C-alpha cells in the first residue's frame, strides 16, 4: 500500500513473468526476488552475489548490506528514489525489476551509499574495498566520501567518475562518461558541486570545486571550468553559457 | 576451400604455432581451437568461456550460442565478415585467431548478434542478461535492439555505447569510446543511423536520431548533432563539415 | 634503510593498522602483505591473484611477476619509483600500502612493465594473454610493445587507452581517459611520444606519431593532432598551444 510496497509488489509481478517465460532465469529470479519479501532484502541478496570475490564471500557482502538497510531508514528511501527516478526519467523506459537487477548505475549507486556509510563509520579501509569492487563490476568510480543525494539517474554509468570532494544534489542525471573530477593539484576540496536537478550530458567533464546551479543543463563533451548559474545551459569546450 | 574452410584452417594453423611455442597457452589453445572442427563451435566454445557468471553456465552459453550459430546462416556470414574486416583493416595488423581469441571488439559484436537474435525470438529478459554480461566483459554496450551490419571494426572496444534504436550499416569502422546514443530525451528513435563504409574516430559523440551518410568520415573528438551528407568529413565540437 | 627497504616497512605498518582496525580484511592483508618480506612477492602474490582466470592460475602468475621481478632490478626500480611517484603526486594522496593494494593505474603498469618483458623475449602470445588481463582487470590498455617509463602516475586509469608504438617518458602522470592512439591509419609508426614530466588532463586524445615535449601540458579534453614544444601548454579541440 504504501510507496516502497507498491513498488516492491510490481518487482516481484515482473519477476514473475520474467520467471515464467525464461526458464534459463527462472532460478536466479526466484532466489535474488521472489524468494524473499523486501526490497531490502532482494538488493542486499543480490548486491553481495554481483560484488563478491576471492576477497569478500558474498554471503559477507549480503549481511554487510543487509544490515546496513535495516540500520539506515534514509538508505531505504534513497534505493527507492532512485528506482522512481529511473522508472520516470530513464530514456530506455525501465521496469523496476529490469532496473534492480540489472542497471548499473543504480546497482553502484546503492553500493556507494554504504561504502559512505562505512567511511563515516571510520571503516575507511572496507569502504575502499567496496568501492574497489564497485568499480571493478558496475564500472562507477565514484569516491566513499562523496555526497550524493536521491533520485538520482546513472544512464550508461560505465566510466562514471565522481571525486573525493564533489557533491551531487537530488533528482540529478548524470549521462555516460561524466566526470566530475580535478585538475590534477594535489590535495584539499578540488570537484565540482552540483546542484539539484541538473543534468550532465554525455562525455562531461567538469572539474576544480565549481558550482553548476540547480536547474542547469551541460551539453554533451562539455569541459566546464566555470561556475554554471541556476536553470542556464552551458555547453561546449571550454563551455559557454547558452 | 571455401573462404569461411579457408579462414579456419589459417586460424587452426596459427593456433598450432601458438600452442607449440607457449606451454602456458597450449592446453587453452586446444581446447578451444584445435580439438575442434568448425569455427563456429570455436567461437561457441570460447564465448561460453568469457560469458559465463554464477547466473549463466559456460556450458549453457555454449549451447546458446552454437544452436544460434547452427540456425542461422547469417550469423556465420557475418563472423567470418567481421574477421576479414579486422584481418584487413586493423590498423595493428591482426592474424586471424588472435582476433578470434582476443578481440574485445570482434567478440562482443558476435555475442551481440546472438542477443539481437533473442531478442527478435521474444527472449528478451534473456537478451538483456547476455547483453549484461557483454558489457560486463568486453566493454562493449550495444543494446539487443540495436541493428548492426557485418565487416565491422571496433578498435579498442572498451567504452562502446550503441544505443537502442541506432542502426549501423555495413563496413563500419567504431574507434574507441564512441558514442552513439541520445540527448537524455525519454522513449522513441533517439539514436543515430549509420551509412555503409563509414569511419567514426576516437571519442567521438554523435547523439540524436540524424543520419550519417554512406562513406562520411568522423573526426575524433567529435560531437556531432546534425545530419552529415555521404562521403564527407564532419569534425569539431560542435561538428561542422569539412 | 635503503629506500626499497624503507617503502616496504611502511607498507608493513600501514597494512597492519588496517588489519588490526577491520577484520574482514585481516587474512587478505595478512596473506598479502604481513606474511613476506619483500615488495616484489608481496607484488607477484597480489597481482596474480587480480589477473587469473580461468585459463591463467594464480599461482602460475604468481611464479610469472615474482620471477620477472626476481631477474630484472629494473622492473623493482620502476615498482618503487611508481610507488614514489603516487605518494608525492597523487592528487588524493595515497599511503604506500592503498597504492599497492588497490591503485589500478599503478598495478596495471607494474603488470604492464612484465607484459613488455615477455614481448621483447618472444613470447608474444602470453604478453598478449597478460595484456587482455590487465585490460579487463584494472580498464587499462596498454599494448605490450608500449615502452614506458618509471615515476608514472595513472590518475582514474579506467579507459585509459596507449597504443603499440607509443613511447612514454619518466614522470608522467596521465589521467582519466586519456588515449594515447592512432587515426585508423594501418600499420607502422602511429601513436605519440611523450617526454618526461608531461602532464595530460583528463580526456586528452593524442593521435598520430606526433611529439609531447618535456613539461609540456596537455589540457583536459583536448585533441591534440600537432607536436607540443617543451614546457608549454596545448589545448582545445583542435589543441592550440597557449
Amino acid at each position: 500500500p504504501d510507496e516502497e510496497g507498491w513498488v516492491w509488489g510490481q518487482i516481484k509481478a515482473e519477476a514473475r513473468r520474467d520467471a515464467e517465460s525464461e526458464p534459463a532465469l527462472a532460478s536466479y529470479l526466484y532466489s535474488t526476488i521472489l524468494s524473499h519479501s523486501s526490497l531490502e532484502r532482494s538488493l542486499s541478496f543480490h548486491l553481495g552475489n554481483k560484488l563478491c570475490s576471492s576477497t569478500l564471500l558474498s554471503t559477507l557482502l549480503y549481511d554487510l548490506f543487509l544490515n546496513a538497510f535495516s540500520s539506515d531508514p534514509s538508505l531505504r528511501s534513497a534505493a527507492v528514489a532512485d528506482l522512481r527516478a529511473a522508472r520516470e526519467r530513464d530514456p530506455a523506459c525501465v521496469s523496476y525489476s529490469h532496473c534492480l537487477l540489472n542497471y548499473k548505475g543504480f546497482l553502484a549507486c546503492q553500493a556507494h551509499r554504504v561504502a559512505h556509510l562505512l567511511w563515516r563509520q571510520s571503516r575507511r579501509p572496507l569502504a575502499l574495498a567496496l568501492h574497489s569492487r564497485i568499480a571493478n563490476v558496475f564500472a562507477v568510480d565514484i569516491h566513499p566520501a562523496a555526497r550524493i543525494g536521491k533520485g538520482i539517474l546513472f544512464d550508461h554509468a560505465t566510466g562514471v567518475v565522481v571525486g573525493e570532494t564533489a557533491v551531487i544534489g537530488n533528482n540529478v542525471s548524470i549521462l555516460h562518461h561524466v566526470t566530475l573530477g580535478g585538475t590534477g593539484k594535489v590535495g584539499g576540496d578540488r570537484h565540482p558541486k552540483i546542484g539539484d536537478g541538473v543534468l550532465i550530458g554525455a562525455g562531461a567533464t567538469i572539474l576544480g570545486n565549481i558550482k553548476i546551479g540547480e536547474g542547469a543543463k551541460v551539453g554533451a563533451g562539455s569541459v566546464v571550468l566555470i561556475d554554471v548559474p541556476p536553470r542556464t545551459t552551458a555547453v561546449g569546450n571550454p563551455a559557454r553559457l547558452v
